[PDB]
Parts: C-alpha cells; structure tokens; sequence
C-alpha cells in the first residue's frame, strides 16, 4: 500500500508514535517519506547482504528474520515479510524498539540526512489528526 501523507500521519498517531521518545509525529512522517516514499512494500538490499524492509526500511541484520542474512539477529522477533503489510502495526512496534536502543532516530540514515534539523511539522500541516 502507498499511503498518503495525512493518512500515514493519522495511522502513526493511532499507533502511539506522536512524541514517542520525544520525537514529534512529523519526524516519523518525514522518515517514512524518504526511506520508502510511503510504500509499505519497499525493499532495498545493502552491501553487507542484509535487506531493508517496509515503510521504515527496517534492516534484517539486527531486527527481523528474512532467512538469508547469516549471523543476523531478529531483535523484533518477526519475519521481515511482516513489515511489508498494509497494516503498519508490526513496523511501528519494531520501530519503537529501535528508537529506544540509545541512538534515537539517528538509526535511520535518511532521517539524519534529510529530516533532522528541518521544519518537520510541515509534514503534518493541513492534516486532520
Ligand atoms: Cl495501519
Ligand atoms: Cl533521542
Ligand atoms: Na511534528
Ligand atoms: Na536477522
């Protein structure tokens, strides 16, 4: 599913991401835009052989099991395919674990390079939330 901007913002609010660990909703919407273009099906392979999955591009080395990333961990205890669903619950629950692991949203490269230090509230402007 390709979400609209305000549709995704509302879904992320419903799932508890607004101000989760101090990150306002616009940060999460901005990260999703640049990680996946709001597409739950997005996948991208990395040089080390791991793969990123879903709307927030969660990496199989650490967070999910895709059956082809040797020695990796499954810290969210889920198959990576679960992160491609039109229902964002599994992606959100896993992201909550990631953002709590000490490095905050700096774990998402696109957030650090394209959202951090910008007016992220613009990503939710105009939306009924
Ligand atoms: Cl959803
Ligand atoms: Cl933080
Ligand atoms: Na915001
Ligand atoms: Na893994």
């Amino acid at each position: 599913k390709v979400f609209g901007r305000c549709e995704l913002a509302a879904a992320m609010k419903r799932h508890g991401l607004d101000n989760y660990r101090g990150y306002s909703l616009g940060n999460w919407v901005c990260a999703a835009k640049f990680e996946s273009n709001f597409n739950t099906q997005a996948t991208n392979r990395n040089t080390d052989g791991s793969t990123d999955y879903g709307i927030l591009q969660i990496n199989s080395r650490w967070w999910c099991n895709d059956g082809r990333t040797p020695g990796s961990r499954n810290l969210c205890n889920i198959p990576c395919s679960a992160l491609l669903s039109s229902d964002i619950t599994a992606s959100v629950n896993c992201a909550k674990k990631i953002v709590s692991d000490g490095n905050g949203m700096n774990a998402w490269v696109a957030w650090r390079n394209r959202c951090k230090g910008t007016d992220v509230q613009a990503w939710i402007r105009g939306c009924r939330l």
